[PDB]
């Protein structure tokens, strides 16, 4: 199956060598990137049926609820909105998807993947640092990534070698643009 034999090794190979106001913005940025992914799936309902019919993932809803919670323990909470950088990235995903649906899909995947892989350490240590009592809904593991990986395996069964090549190459680009959203 494509994920275990091709995607996960490729990601392994791709391994080489801040106030509360700011944290709320961080979550708003993440909410909007993930929301955009959900919108670009629905805007191509036919192409992405296996990820839709698989049924919605829970992460956007978790972040939504987590933004409401964190809003409650931030002064001037209604002032904060998505950052300049996030709105670039949202347009970039539109554009990516417009050009090549699998180029876009690689970027969605890596985003779900790298968030899963880093969320628990990040959100615990940020919420410690900023004295934010309640653990966030979006730090919980609810198989979003596993479900993503399940759908990749099924989609890859109807992909040309070329389409797989594009997807695996696109992981590099997505991995990099990931890091850049870490400040």
């Amino acid at each position: 199956l494509f994920v275990r034999n091709e995607v996960l090794p490729t990601l392994a190979k791709i391994e080489n060598e801040f106030t509360r106001q700011t944290f709320l913005q961080f979550l708003m940025d993440l909410y909007n990137i993930f929301l955009k992914i959900d919108d670009l799936f629905l805007e191509n309902k036919t192409y992405f049926s296996i990820l839709i019919y698989n049924g919605p993932m829970q992460l956007t809803n978790h972040l939504y609820d987590d933004i409401i919670y964190v809003s409650s323990v931030v002064e001037n909470s209604d002032d904060v909105s998505p950052s300049e950088y996030c709105m670039e990235y949202i347009s970039h995903l539109e554009n990516l998807c417009e050009e090549n649906k699998l180029s876009f899909l690689a970027h969605a995947y890596v985003f779900y993947k790298n968030f899963h892989l880093s969320k628990e350490h990040l959100l615990k240590s940020i919420c410690k640092y900023l004295n934010i009592i309640k653990k966030l809904k979006s730090s919980t593991y609810v198989a979003d990534v596993e479900n993503f990986e399940f759908c990749l395996n099924k989609m890859s069964r109807k992909w040309s070698r070329w389409e797989k090549d594009n997807f695996l190459a696109s992981l590099h680009n997505a991995t990099n643009k990931m890091m850049i959203l870490t400040k």
